[PDB]
């Protein structure tokens, strides 16, 4: 017996102002679950006339902020409403530097949390993930947020008599 | 021909006081690979009755530690016994603060190194693996230790004629 | 219907020297995909002389160096020769500290940027991926680059009537 599963990695763009992040400009392109679309800040009423199969946004006022947290760190809530068809959940999420006309930005150390939650593939549910990261200071920068996705519907083939 | 395999994240409660990181706690959960369970310093006979297909533990005595190491250091020694059936093999180890109580824990830095051994799908083999990680300080934290786990049991299809 | 692809992670023995990283010594060795070749500043010529399915290497002279860097930063330009008959795409680079005769070294916190470019699965492209790390500080230093590796051939499974 055998299984395997899918793994997908998303590069999002974002934007550090103190203790917010935020997706910077607009993404859409199709992938082997379908099309993706991201954007900040939408309604839960937005996304849903998105057409697409996979739409990440986020919590304009991201609120919610872990105690014990300092001017270095900073946070963000993803929206995702997954109409895929498939059940996802997020394995990784690591904050890294991006190059724009020849440029390095975000050149920084960083570290970050997320909080573990299956995105269940229904068409009414809006999944929230929280997400707290740490930087070497509190000034403000882009970056890129990859976001490691994994399916949880594995496949397994198994060879019977 | 085309090529499939499987991928799987775990988190690991750990605590880190001084040179040693440890598991906190203990836990019980199902997973495609089948039930997985962790505790810490468990021996090589405990290990074995413990009721579960993967139970990863650590050396209670991490003995082992680099040369070349200082105070913001930490080192674990994993112990795993597999018997999910399924060679496997660690692609990779973070170190990531952790939420509990709506406080951040573990808001550090941080990078680890791992030793790259195949986990046999044995039954009386223990595979032990060390892990070493150097922190912004010495200060004692608790955080989470996230294992990505690989399957060596590829899935290989062909279109045969 | 279920999805399913391909992972794999290549541990890259590297040495930091100033603005330069490179490959340190040679690797060779097989894998679900074919036999992996590694070693430093081949040309375009010697790449396809060598004996294997996937040959990765370094631009000798990295040129290239994004603005904004500085001491503390250093460049690589990956060389890729991929003939797995699968297309192929990096999905994450992570440096770590190694581990050599009991000895840490590399034991250095650290971030990094890499470009995104499908690895075609041709036989006489040579895909090159830019990387960009940040460290500690300017000191020279050896160390592993860790490349995920992910394959765009997607196992896709439908129970059709």
């Amino acid at each position: 017996s055998v299984v395997a599963n899918y793994d997908q990695m998303m590069r999002v763009p974002i934007q550090r102002r103190a203790k917010v992040m935020s997706i910077r400009g607009e993404r859409s392109y199709n992938t082997p679950l379908g099309k993706v679309a991201m954007k900040n800040g939408l309604s839960d009423k937005d996304m849903k006339d998105v057409s697409a199969d996979l739409v990440i946004s986020t919590v304009t006022a991201p609120r919610t902020d872990p105690a014990g947290t300092g001017a270095e760190n900073s946070n963000m809530t993803l929206k995702i409403l997954n109409n895929t068809g498939v059940d996802l959940l997020i394995n990784d999420i690591t904050v890294r530097p991006t190059v724009i006309a020849g440029n390095i930005k975000g050149n920084t150390m960083s570290n970050t949390y997320f909080s573990s939650k299956d995105i269940k593939s229904s068409s009414s549910k809006i999944t929230l993930i929280d997400v707290c990261s740490k930087f070497e200071d509190g000034a403000a920068f882009e970056a890129t947020m990859n976001i490691g996705f994994t399916s949880k519907n594995v496949i397994d083939i198994k060879d019977e008599i």
